[PDB]
Order: structure tokens, then C-alpha cells, then sequence
């Protein structure tokens, strides 16, 4: 069993939206202001999701090493990384180019970490951070693996961003009854367009779930990562950091989880119009 | 046999990085520039390939009008509009959340244009969209199928793009000489960091191909893009428009592809560390 005792968490979005940035930001607050134990496993191959706590040095990824140095130097020491407030890092990594299936190689990875006996049984925190570009049998893995029941869709008030959502929801029903899991909340990484905050509010409405956080946009984002650091580690005092410890307290306390209720093209197509997007 | 006397191409690349914003205007380009008829084929399911040659609004998918009104429904007054010049559109579209795979979502998006007879016999060029965030089998498949034998990959100066970048040439290479794919070349959209020229002309030249176009960061994109529509239509005669048109020239006019020669871990590392990344 993985991290028995911890409240594992799968954060699923699309790229280009802050994902991992908010992820990073949730982990790192946690771990700052909760003295949590915390573990980040990356499992979007397009993304870092643990640069900004390993302070901007890239860690090797599971897949990569199995692939160049072999099964044997996949070690905890070479793929498991400690970064800021103590958090465990760890990068799934990508599929051999053109061959193999990416949600595989990511299972695969969680599979090698389990064998490895990677995932510390005292735990509070452990986050699977997932690629949500596209819900593909592959992507949807954890989902139907169980690798985490409580799952949070990062969004934004953008066509795509909002698409994205709508079809994780739809994954996530998809395994709701056959594996548990379920949807804790929806967090907007704001774009700052006219009506996002009344969007989110009726998308949330619609998939019969809630917005666990508005988090706004702040150039301060962009200032702690050119240090190659997250905004908790940058200056824990600001605005920023306060809506990161809202969000983490939130997605930590969350006990009300449900079965989303996706829109359909006509609703999704809809509420893009209202909103003109 | 799919528009066996167009050119044929297929743009992967990372998202994020502006992919569809060059994909559509060199489309554009070949049209209004040089009175080309052409198409193009999204095959990304996480991207709009088609909305500012549809003057912004988004064409319903393939695969959705498939799942939502039904394989009659998928016909070609349906899933392929006419835009800006007179270019074809079309959209795959994604798999059903949680169970499809999205590269084979493409594939039956394409044999149903197939059957539908909806590739023009007089095209001059055809652009297959597709998304290169991650080089999976399901993604590689039009790669392995030779639904273009010309790819280009698109890039920027940051390190998850050449990492992606890098990857499809791994995937162009594990199919060259079993569908005869091969690399046209490489297009940067430029990120605007330091020395990012030079780290293209090294990328370029340790995968033994070329930059077929430095596409720089101008906000007339967005300008255009605002009116929801191409640089090309929103003003021709501007620098920007002048770059997609060589851009579009140099693409049309190529005839040296080469089977890539990717780098290595330790070759991509060492080179995102001496450009600073
Ligand atoms: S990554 Fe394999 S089904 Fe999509
Ligand atoms: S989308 Fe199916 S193997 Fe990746
Ligand atoms: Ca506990
Ligand atoms: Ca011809």
C-alpha cells in the first residue's frame, strides 16, 4: 500500500496554465506552514514538476534512467530527490520515443517506487501530478489504478483550459464506481478575464463540485522561479503565499469529494459563449 | 492515397509554444501569398489548429460529433469548414475521456476523412497538427502510418521544448526507414532568451538538420490573434507576415529531409547548461 496513512492527492490539467507551478506552491506550503511531510511524484512528461523544489536543478527521470543506464541504477538515491522543507521529489518521465504508451510508463515508474520502497509510510502529503491535456486510457491510469481517490482539476478561464477540465471530470466518472475515486474541487490558476471568478463559479455548479481556490495571477510567480524557487521559499509573507496556504489548507482539510456531473458539447459551448471566450 | 500530389507535411511540437499560431499562418501564407490551395488536419487534441484561419469560430471535432451525434452525423458539410484564402479545416478531435487512446482518436479521424473523401485530389498543401508533448506510440502513429513523410518540429529556447523537440526526433528516427518519415527541418519560435540563434544553429546541428525559420516574438500576433485571425490576413504587409511568408516558401520549396541524429541525456544536458537554461 502507498502512503497509508497520507492524504494522497492527483492534481490533473492541462499544460501551460501553471499546473505545476500551483502543485509545487501547494507542496511547498504545506510543508512550510504544517511542518508536513510531503512527496511530489511528477507524472506529466512535459512538464517539471519539481524543479522549483529541488531549487532549479532538473532531477533524472525514472524512465530515462531505465532506458540509458538500466533497471539496475534506477535507485532511490539517483530518481528520489530532497528539496525545500524537507519535500521527496520524484519524475516519472516519458515513454520510449514512438513506441511506448506514456500512462504505462508512468505507472511503471510508481511501480519501480513502490518496489523501491520510495513512498516513506509516514507520509502526510503525496501528490501524483498528471498531464490532463488529454484524458487518454493511458492518462486515466491512476484514475482507474486508484493511485489517489480525492483528484483536482486545475483550469482556467481559456476555451481549452475549461475543455480539458470537462473531459477529466469525465474520466474521473468514468472509475468512480470501479476504483473511488473522486473529485475534491476545481482550482482556477487565474487569467484575469472579464467574469472569470462568475465562470468558475457556474462551471463548478454545473460538474455539481466547488471551487477550492481562486488563485490569483502575481508577478512575484515569475520573480521566486527566475530564482529557480517557489513563492512559499521566495518570501512566505506575501499575498501569494497566503493563497497558496489557502489552497493547501483547503485541499488538505477537504473531506466532501463527489461524483463530478461533466457538461455535455452543447453546455461546454454554452457557457464559452456567456462568458465570451 | 491522401492528396498524392500535395505536399504533405506534419508540425509536432510542444505545446505552449506558439505550434498552431505558426502552423496557421504558414497555411495562410502558402494561400494568400503564393495562391496555394490548402488544408489542415488538426491532430491535437489539447490545441485549436484551426480557429483563427475559421476567424475564431471553433469547428466541432471528428471524434465528438462521432460520439455525441453519431457516425452519420460525420459528414463533410459537418467536421470540415472553409476559412480565410479558402484553406480547408478539419479536427480529430480527442479519444472518450478515460478509455481511448488519442493517437489512434487521429488515425480514425483521418480514415473517416478518407472515406468521406474529404482530401481535396488537387490540394497543393496538406499540414497534419500534431501534438508532440509527448512522443507515445498513440502520438508516433502518423509518424509509423506515413500520413506525411515531411515533419517539421517546432521549438523554442526552454528546456522542455528542445526536450520535446529532441523526443520526436527520436520518434521520426525509430520509423524512418520502415514508413520512410524523415526531418524537414526544425522552426523556432523564438522565446526572446539569451544566445537562443546560437543554441538553435547547435541544436540543428548535432540532430543533422537545419532551421528552416527563426520565427521572432512580435505582438502583432496577438493583435491579430485578439480579432481572432492570422498576421497574414490581419495585415500582410507587416514584418511579422514577411516571416511566415519565408518561413512558408522555405517549407514548400525544402527538398533535403534527413534521417535525425537526437542526442543523448548527457548531450542535451551539457547543452541546456552551457546556453543557461
Ligand atoms: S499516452 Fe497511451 S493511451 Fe495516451
Ligand atoms: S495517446 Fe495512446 S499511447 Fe499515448
Ligand atoms: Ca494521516
Ligand atoms: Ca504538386
Amino acid at each position: 500500500e502507498i502512503a497509508p496513512d497520507a492524504k494522497k492527492v492527483a492534481i490533473y490539467g492541462k499544460g501551460g496554465i501553471g499546473k505545476s507551478t500551483t502543485t509545487q506552491n501547494t507542496a511547498a506550503a504545506l510543508a512550510y506552514f504544517f511542518d508536513k511531510k510531503v512527496m511530489i511524484h511528477g507524472c506529466d512528461p512535459k512538464a517539471d514538476s519539481t524543479r522549483m523544489i529541488l531549487h532549479g536543478k532538473p532531477q533524472d527521470t525514472v524512465m530515462d534512467v531505465l532506458r540509458e543506464e538500466g533497471e539496475e541504477a534506477v535507485t532511490l538515491e539517483k530518481v528520489r530527490k530532497i528539496g525545500f522543507k524537507d519535500i521527496l521529489c520524484v519524475e516519472s518521465g516519458g515513454p520510449e520515443p514512438g513506441v511506448g504508451c506514456a500512462g504505462r510508463g508512468v505507472i511503471t515508474a510508481v511501480d519501480m517506487m513502490r518496489e523501491l520502497e520510495g513512498y516513506p509510510d509516514d507520509l502526510d502529503n503525496l501528490f501524483f501530478d498528471v498531464l490532463g491535456d488529454v484524458v487518454c486510457g493511458g492518462f486515466a491510469m491512476p484514475l482507474r489504478d486508484g493511485l489517489a481517490q480525492e483528484i483536482y482539476i486545475v483550469t482556467s478561464g481559456e476555451m481549452m483550459a475549461l475543455y480539458a477540465a470537462n473531459n477529466i471530470a469525465k474520466g474521473i466518472l468514468k472509475y468512480a464506481e470501479q476504483s473511488g475515486v473522486r473529485l475534491g474541487g476545481i482550482i482556477c490558476n487565474a487569467r484575469n478575464v472579464d467574469g472569470e471568478k462568475e465562470l468558475m463559479d457556474e462551471f463548478c455548479d454545473k460538474l455539481g463540485t466547488k471551487l477550492i481556490h481562486y488563485v490569483p495571477r502575481d508577478n512575484i510567480v515569475q520573480k521566486a522561479e527566475f530564482n529557480k524557487m517557489t513563492v512559499i521559499e521566495f518570501d512566505p509573507e506575501c499575498n501569494q503565499a497566503k493563497e497558496y496556504r489557502t489552497l493547501a489548507k483547503n485541499i488538505d482539510e477537504n473531506d466532501e469529494l463527489v461524483k463530478p456531473t461533466p457538461m455535455t458539447m452543447d453546455e461546454l459551448e454554452e457557457l464559452v459563449v456567456k462568458y465570451g471566450l
